[PDB]
């Protein structure tokens, strides 16, 4: 038959189940010395229990009511699995026993309620699916279970994990982690569902440090090695895929070992698990965040539930063994004696020490749908059925495949209100809740809040809600942790490589001296326009600075005074001669070439005048030239007057200046001067300068200046004895001897500097050369004409030679 | 009862089979309007046929040898799975079909040898377990399966796919990859590879493009998107676990869309499958790697083989459909009627045309193990078994669980004198062969050619030999091809991060100046130390220069020569006077006086050679005091001998000279010079200067000096005009005028250069300065004394 002890009851039509009464077998290696014996379960399920009632308490109600099935019973036959391949397929060899007598008494069955772990659905799927009998799972949730083409006959009423590990990558987004490490179990659900949450994680630049596997039948070695892979690692939050019984052994071992600080983000399997909610793992396990199911409504579930006696339940061969487990009794069937008169509320267990209903109202539901199926193949109209020509079924002989039929043509509305379909694959979509867990103040215990939720039904990216003011992380903490791997990298600094490590693990190194940087992490620096300079915390970059003589400066404030003097006193000799040019020195000295020498010497000092101020087009084209052609004139004027025909005295002046002005005049046709922004001389600054065009011609007019200088220190030199006109070829020779030594002293300041001083020694040695003419000149004969000697030489000494 | 078509012998003890006859079963879109009727298989398999004739030769064997099992007689009963759990599980219903009577004229059955595929492997022994029946398998490799808490009584004769995985990162490595995309079969065999396979790339730094899942019952939809995943990829090489049954529909996708260029990295399930090696597949799959495992020899098999009859096989039921299929005929009880008289080498199939014997090898293992531990349960002495008192089990009424208990203490050494034992997860361990797929010049199919191994008994990173020579890339080429996802910087570039990329793919950026790089492939540049600046090319860091007046230098040997040409020139006029000391010239003026005039020249000479050279602290603190104090002994010593001067002139010169002495040695104290390698002003070149200290007090040696030659040159020009020592007094003032023209001439050019030529320039004036002092005084006393020897003398203003 099959296993002795079960819950069994007679109908018309029999309803098969499997449920975990326990939460395991016994380790026992056994070395095969003697004949195998049947293996032992170890610890009791008091939730498997609740489960195993909600199924018999919807068949009850079926049966009691007259609107669903008349004049036709239900009955059932269901065991126990204690999570174990080898009992479940055990107890589907009687399920199919009587269909296996014409393919290769116990009476038929025609629909199994599922199992709980997802590889002992697909080990009892694979030889339901041989007989076509249809099995409904209220707990099974792999994905490995929408293929039809193995599993002909399955169906759930639970959604499948890919959406629970989108909802898990999309909260890690959400708090915007980086750098977390994944458990799963090794079995059908852990092992697709991080697998899953990996391809979803990859495409989010979430780098993962570690990945584990885990098993309820794991070693020491195993245990210890996983526990140092965990310590060796910096990151803090872990996504765990598994249930209760496969985490155990890992989460007493943390304990042991005091390890805190870690963020635990749970699967639906153990997020509600009370072998892993203990008060003296909080340090460990405190403020998880997980998902949850759905909650229904049963009305008179409790009431049921609190009815349930070792005596009076007949059919329930479970029931001995829970009350005995209760009550820590024994039952003398005719640790101290059982009674039979105790009170079930008065020891607090799983099995009514609850606040929703989630996995139960799934098996509710999945009884219910069998029923619905049921009655439709009842209301059948002959020529309308979902067979061949239209025909209907029999209900007297109806067959698990046309229950089958039916099922994938399922629609109804629940006590809720909701309408229940199945899809091509045979699954039920449904939202998510989130949780947290809390420790309670009166008690001690954990409590699970509410602090989100899952929406399925809305568009990607607006399917995650969370209330964060809600949630204590590790249990008491209200700031939100930090799980990068690295600090993000601030202004002015750039990410760097390190060799052997994801890209989520970088260095911050700082941005050179032509480039900058204006927000947090960037991965290379920028280069701003080439007016610019970057600042020196390279946060943004400075404009550059120009750089020129310039007028309301101390430097050139000081200049222009001084060629303002070197004008007023030329004016004020020219005045002197104004006065007294009836009187006999002035006309000693061709009285009009002194007033022209005069001009020229006017001339130069406005010629320094160019120099000054930034430079502009029209300027460089005059700057130059105007210093050359006044000097020119001002040498002419003082070699006619030299010792060696008024209007010939006119002609030497105007030919040379006339050779100058030919000059320049062919040069700035054929190549101009122009202003030269400069940036080559530092990165920084910017200088404003005019750039000649043509060294030939300025070399030339320089030659030419030089010439005649020249020739008027050889003769001015061949005659410097004589005594007329106080001494005159004396002090010519001086003037130009002045002349040469200064421009040859500034040759060096020309060679080397490069700047607003380039500018400056030019001014300087113009005023100088113009100082050392002027004076030397004409200021012996000025003072004897006026002050002292008003008339002891104004007459007969100027007479006389 | 059970499946229909079957092999079956009656014996003694009765074995069990499962092959894959078949590929699979039709595509039937079953939709429940009646009772569901049995699947039927499509495709048929001569590997398969093959295999099971294997066994069948096996026992035949056992039965006729007298020495192994001696009056016991064996017998079989073998199924057909067509590669799939539903057809296999109907099967092995019938194996446990008395044993599960008894948990509750069917034969026993003790022991099955197992199937092809993992994911029916497992199907099949969660259901043999239960009853503690032994399963040896021959192909089935799954790492799933070595877990002893599930899988209670399976054994394999097979190496699972760890050493695989391991393997595949091995030769990627070897081969300097590191972009790669993976493909796996969405079963029980693929998926646990794949996954090895990538824990041990990312341990070994080799990035993963894609990886997709496939399937045979995949639609064209998804087909489409794996082919666009491939084709949207630049990696070059794509590591593959998977069956051709599950290969087939992707790779004809991929070749009627004709693309080209990809290297293709096989597992053993699909590396000699004839569904993928085929002529018309060639420009795609030609120049596979893929593994193969170790090939054994059976002494007789090819003759068993040529000797399958379709009327003589009694207990061969497939042997019918065998012949049919193999000859395109109908065989009595619009395709032609067969005969009997067919010979079988004309038609080439897999079931002859064959060079190696892999799996067939396994099948024959599989059966000698469970015949050598009924042999050692035959061959059991009392007190030395392995049972509870050391008893013996009994061979008339031998039981499965005993069968499996002697099947785990099992060691016996096999026809090529090897050693066979299972490990304690019943596992075997064995070498790999690496072939690659070439092309016959001579048939147009595709040959396999061997070319290299893999040794799993060595240890980590010498298990792996490539003999690079033999392996055709594309089946035409010598050039290993290029899989890295960037190429590699240069010598004066680093790496740079490409946000939303791995680690494989970067941009190479230029060191900057002062910083270089030198190795291949940096990831970041390095600042060598002081002292030194970059190359043009930033790849090596070159030493900067050291800028100094320098002796060797030719400007230095000139300044050199100058200075001792003067000091020589003031040798003679101190000779001359020397030998002219008491005649009337030279006693006109002091002598006294001259001679220190004339060593103060020498003083002042020797002072430029004090600052040619690279500065030292010492030197740098003596230059300007060694010009300044020779400099004012010089002026005094000029004064008091100008008009009305007044020894006490021995007295003035030497207490002027002890005021400039001691602002001196006040400066020495308080603020001392010293020497300075200057870094700031450029960045190639390093500059040896002098820092002067205190300038406040460098501003009273000037001005100090200026004023004592002021004085001097204002009382000498109030006398210029009296003819006395060849009018004396007129070159006084020509001396005094050329020391201020030289130094304000030098002011421009001092103010200009703070480079090497500064020390040019004060070298130069205080030359200049040196001569002109000289000359003005010197150089007429002695025109007249050298000739004329004694024509002045007599009455140089009355002597
Ligand atoms: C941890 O790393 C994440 C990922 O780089 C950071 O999230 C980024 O934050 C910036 C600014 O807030 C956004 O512009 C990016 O779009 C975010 N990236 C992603 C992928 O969302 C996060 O700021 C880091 N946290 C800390 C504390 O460093
Ligand atoms: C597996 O392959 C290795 C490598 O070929 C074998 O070791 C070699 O065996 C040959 C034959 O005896 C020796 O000549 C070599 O010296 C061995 N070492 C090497 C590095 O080649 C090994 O015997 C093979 N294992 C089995 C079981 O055949
Ligand atoms: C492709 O990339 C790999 C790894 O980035 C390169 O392998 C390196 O090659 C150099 C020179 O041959 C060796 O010094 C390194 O040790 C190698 N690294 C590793 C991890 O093996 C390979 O050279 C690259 N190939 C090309 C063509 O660029
Ligand atoms: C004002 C002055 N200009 C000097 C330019 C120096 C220069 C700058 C750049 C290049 C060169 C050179 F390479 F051409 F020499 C020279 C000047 C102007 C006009 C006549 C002059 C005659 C005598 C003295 C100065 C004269
Ligand atoms: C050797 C010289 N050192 C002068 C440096 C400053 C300077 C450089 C160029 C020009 C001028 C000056 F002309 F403005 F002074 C000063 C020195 C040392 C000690 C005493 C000196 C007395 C007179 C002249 C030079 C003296
Ligand atoms: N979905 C889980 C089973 C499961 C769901 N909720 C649970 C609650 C408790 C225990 C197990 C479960 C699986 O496939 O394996
Ligand atoms: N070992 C493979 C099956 C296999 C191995 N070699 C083969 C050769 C041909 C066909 C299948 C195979 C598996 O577990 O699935
Ligand atoms: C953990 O760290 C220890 C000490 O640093 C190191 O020796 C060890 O290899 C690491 N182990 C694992 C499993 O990471
Ligand atoms: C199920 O029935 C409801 C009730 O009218 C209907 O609105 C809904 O479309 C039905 N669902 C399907 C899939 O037919
Ligand atoms: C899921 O949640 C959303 C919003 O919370 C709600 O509108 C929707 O009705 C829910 N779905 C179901 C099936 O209750
Ligand atoms: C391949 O590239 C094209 C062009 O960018 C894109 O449209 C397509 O989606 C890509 N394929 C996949 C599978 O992403
Ligand atoms: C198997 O037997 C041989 C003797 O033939 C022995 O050398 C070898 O060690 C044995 N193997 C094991 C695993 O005991
Ligand atoms: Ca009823
Ligand atoms: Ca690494
Ligand atoms: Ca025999
Ligand atoms: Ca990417």
């Amino acid at each position: 038959y099959g296993p002795d002890q079960r819950a069994q009851k007679k109908g018309d039509i029999i309803l098969g189940g499997l449920f975990p009464i326990h939460f395991g077998v016994a380790a026992k290696d056994q070395d095969l010395k003697s004949r195998p014996e049947s293996v032992e379960c170890i610890r009791y399920n008091f939730r498997g229990f609740r489960w195993l009632q909600a199924m018999i308490f919807a068949i009850e109600e079926i049966n009691s009511s007259p609107a669903l099935l008349p004049n036709l019973t239900l009955g059932y036959r269901i065991f126990d699995t204690c999570n174990t391949v080898s009992k479940a397929l055990e107890a589907t060899l009687s399920f199919v026993a009587q269909n296996k007598i014409d393919s290769l008494h116990i009476p038929s069955t025609i629909a199994v309620v599922g199992a709980t772990g997802s590889g002992v659905s697909t080990a009892v799927a694979n030889l339901l699916g041989l007989f076509y009998i249809p099995q409904v799972s209220y707990a099974s949730s792999s994905r490995l279970l929408s293929n039809k083409n193995q599993f002909k006959s399955f169906l759930r009423t639970i959604p499948n994990d890919e959406h629970q590990a989108t909802a898990m990558a999309d909260i890690i987004e959400y708090f915007r982690w980086n750098w977390v490490g994944t458990i799963a179990a090794d079995d059908d659900y852990g092992r697709p569902g991080i697998e899953k949450f990996r391809e979803e994680a990859e495409e989010r630049d979430i780098c993962i440090d570690f990945s584990e596997l885990i098993s309820q039948y794991s070693d020491e070695e195993e245990i210890q090695h996983v526990v140092e892979v965990i310590q060796n690692s910096t990151a803090k939050v872990i996504v765990v895929f598994s249930s209760g019984p496969d985490l155990e052994p890992l989460i007493k071992e943390i304990v042991r070992r005091n390890i805190t600080g870690k963020i635990w983000l749970a699967s639906e399997a153990w997020a509600s698990s009370s072998l892993i909610a203990m008060p003296q793992y909080f340090h460990v396990v405190g403020g998880t965040i997980g998902f949850a199911l759905k909650a229904g409504q049963i009305p008179g579930f409790r009431e049921f539930l609190k009815k349930v006696h070792p005596r009076k339940s007949v059919h329930n061969g479970f029931a001995k063994e829970f009350w005995e487990e209760t009550f820590n009794c024994h039952l003398q069937e005719g640790r101290p004696l059982c009674t039979g008169d105790e009170n079930i509320s008065s020891v607090e267990t799983p099995y009514i020490d609850y606040t929703h209903l989630r996995i139960s109202y799934n098996v509710y539901l999945a009884v219910y749908s069998i029923a619905h199926a049921l009655q439709d193949i009842y209301t059948c109209l002959p020529g309308r059925g979902l067979f061949t020509n239209g025909s209907c079924a029999d209900i007297k002989k109806v067959e698990a495949w046309q229950v089958l039929k039916h099922l994938r043509h399922l629609n109804f509305t629940n006590n809720m209100g909701e309408q229940v379909t199945f899809d091509e694959c045979g699954d039920l979509v449904g939202n998510y809740s989130i949780i947290n867990w809390h420790l309670s103040p009166e008690d001690g215990s954990i409590v699970f809040k509410e602090v989100g939720y899952y929406n399925v039904y809305a568009k990607k990216g607006e399917r995650l809600f969370i209330n964060e003011e809600k949630i204590l992380w590790s249990g008491f903490s209200r700031e939100v942790p930090f799980s990068n791997c690295s600090r993000d990298c601030l202004a002015g600094t750039r990410k760097g490589i390190i060799e052997g490590e994801p890209t989520c693990c970088f260095e911050c190194v700082e941005c050179p001296d032509g480039e900058y940087s204006d927000e947090t992490d960037a991965s290379a620096c920028n280069k701003c326009p080439d007016d610019f300079w970057s600042n020196e915390n390279h946060t943004s970059c400075i404009a550059k600075e120009i750089e020129f003589l310039s007028w309301t400066e101390p430097f050139g404030i000081a200049l222009t005074l001084f060629a303002v003097l070197g004008i007023f006193l030329t004016a004020f000799v020219l005045g002197v001669f104004i006065k007294f040019r009836n009187t006999p020195i002035v006309k000693a000295t061709n009285r009009e070439l002194s007033y022209l020498l005069l001009f020229s010497l006017l001339c130069c000092f406005s010629s320094s005048l160019f120099f000054i101020g930034e430079p502009q087009d029209w300027t460089c084209r005059l700057r130059q030239p105007a210093f050359g052609i006044s000097f020119v004139l001002c040498i002419s004027c003082i070699l006619v007057k030299t010792n060696r025909g008024l209007n010939l005295q006119f002609l030497l002046v105007f030919l040379c200046t006339f050779m100058q002005i030919v000059i320049c005049v062919i040069w700035l046709y054929t190549a101009p001067p122009s202003s030269y922004r400069n940036q080559e001389l530092e990165d920084e600054i910017i200088f404003i300068t005019c750039h000649e065009g043509s060294l030939m011609a300025l070399g030339f007019l320089i030659g030419y200046t030089c010439l005649l200088a020249a020739i008027c220190f050889f003769f001015a030199f061949k005659s410097r004895k004589l005594p007329e006109n106080f001494n005159e070829a004396k002090f010519i020779t001086f003037s130009m001897l002045i002349f040469f030594i200064v421009w040859i002293s500034f040759i060096p300041a020309y060679a080397s500097t490069y700047g607003k001083f380039v500018s400056a020694v030019e001014v300087i040695a113009i005023l100088a050369a113009s100082f050392g003419l002027l004076a030397c000149i004409f200021f012996n004969k000025i003072y004897i004409i006026l002050f002292k000697p008003s008339r002891n030489t104004i007459e007969e000494v100027r007479c006389s030679t």
